[PDB]
């Protein structure tokens, strides 16, 4: 009766004994330089949607921003600060520089009962 999630409505296995990669997302999510990191966020958030027991309908999962970031700079991702031009403008985050290797994104949450869901989903960088 266990918490999942889904990405484009295909439901994501758990890692098991057996399979321990069991839980990777059969996908990828490609960046560059200069891609915003919200819009990264946002093509993942429209995939994936999570499940608090076996029977519920999906909700959108909500990625923490800073953790996703931490992720993208522990795989050699480098990350810019976009600034303002003016006042009038906001300061983004963008994608700086892309490693030549891909890795995997974690995505977790927890469901009824304190039962925690992870997916991996696989990132591509584009030179």
């Amino acid at each position: 009766n266990k918490p999942y999630f889904t990405y484009n409505n295909e439901i994501i296995g758990e890692a098991t004994q057996s399979n321990p990669l069991g839980n990777v997302v059969r996908t990828t999510i490609s960046f560059k330089s200069d891609d915003k990191v919200s819009d990264l966020i946002s093509t993942i958030s429209k995939a994936v949607q999570f499940h608090k027991n076996n029977s519920a309908s999906g909700e959108n999962v909500t990625i923490n921003e800073n953790d996703f970031i931490n992720q993208l700079k522990a795989n050699g991702v480098t990350v810019k600060t976009v600034q303002p031009s003016n006042k009038n403008e906001k300061a983004y985050e963008a994608i700086d520089k892309v490693p030549s290797t891909s890795f995997n994104i974690t995505l977790s949450a927890t469901g009824d009962n304190n039962q925690t869901a992870t997916i991996q989903i696989p990132m591509v960088p584009q030179g």
